[PDB]
């Protein structure tokens, strides 16, 4: 893996670009035996991963899906997230949350959930982990199929104005050395390049099924070198407003230029549902 001044070479895992081109694509989260656990496979691919930092401020939510914003909040709130406060997540990072996307998008309703506390080399599971495939968190079934379960009787009319669904990154632990969070610029995101894939759980359907992107030249993949806690990754993973991206794509890499005894990268993220805004 070489490098150069802002740029750096490793690799994500895609799947493949026929993925799901012959029958749904299934991974079973908790497998049984006797039953398949997965009908596909990811594989590594070599990927040049731009910095971001030298033109931080210039990437936004609508030309390239994703964007980077400045807010600081307490080391105390950090520490109680680092500790698994889910009393602290819910309440206090959640208001965080909401209030940032409000001042940055314009938005008139902010819903978050799902939040995933990450750690590199954990036992919280998967999620409890750092991202290995690339993937969109949502596919358009799925953000609807959110908004009408966590809003309910609201939906149909918050989902005539802009609706948008956000993966809100931000880092427990500063800076982000290894396995920092690539996103992609969402214009040269070709639809070949998106694949459905239904996370099983004991044979519950998944009607909130995400998006397993698989490799393309044409992507161009960035990341923000050195990432602190007060910068704050907005990757938008569904957009109902036609724009040059309508949606990002995210996943994480080991950096070929840091040190193997580095600390662990820890991070949490959360997902939103936007309404209205700019
Ligand atoms: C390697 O990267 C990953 O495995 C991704 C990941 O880390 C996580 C945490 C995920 O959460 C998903 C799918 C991803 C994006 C996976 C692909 C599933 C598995 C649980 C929660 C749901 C939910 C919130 C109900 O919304 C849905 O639309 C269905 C898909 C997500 C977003
Ligand atoms: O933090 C990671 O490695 C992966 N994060 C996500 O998938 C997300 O923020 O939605
Ligand atoms: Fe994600």
């Amino acid at each position: 893996m070489v490098g150069s001044r802002t740029w750096c070479e490793s690799e994500m895992l895609f799947v493949q670009p026929d993925a799901g081109t012959k029958e749904e694509l299934y991974y079973r989260v908790t497998p049984k035996p006797g039953q398949t656990q997965a009908n596909f496979n990811w594989t590594p691919h070599k990927v040049r991963f731009h910095d971001a930092r030298p033109q931080r401020d210039s990437f936004d939510l609508n030309t390239h899906g994703f964007t980077f914003v400045e807010d600081a909040i307490s080391p105390q709130l950090i520490e109680r997230i680092r500790a698994d406060d889910t009393a602290a997540v819910e309440g206090d990072y959640f208001a965080s949350v909401a209030a940032l996307v409000k001042r940055v998008t314009g938005a008139d309703h902010v819903v978050c959930f799902s939040p995933y506390t990450r750690k590199e080399n954990s036992e919280k599971g998967i999620f409890g982990q750092p991202a290995r495939t690339v993937h969109c968190d949502h596919t358009p079934a799925a953000a609807i199929e959110l908004t009408h379960k966590l809003c309910g009787e609201d939906a149909v009319r918050l989902l005539q104005s802009r609706f948008r669904a956000f993966s809100v990154w931000r880092p427990l632990v500063e800076p982000v050395l290894d396995w920092p969070l690539a996103v992609v610029d969402g214009r040269t995101i070709a639809p070949d390049d998106l694949h459905p894939v239904h996370f099983l759980r004991y044979e519950k359907k998944d009607t909130e099924p995400p998006f397993q992107l698989s490799f393309s030249e044409t992507q161009k993949w960035y990341y923000l070198s050195r990432q602190r806690s007060d910068e704050v990754s907005i990757v938008k993973n569904y957009d109902s407003e036609v724009v040059p991206s309508p949606r990002s794509a995210h996943c994480a890499f080991k950096h070929p230029f840091v040190p193997k005894d580095a600390p662990p990268r820890e991070s949490i993220d959360v997902r939103c549902l936007v309404f209205g805004g700019r």
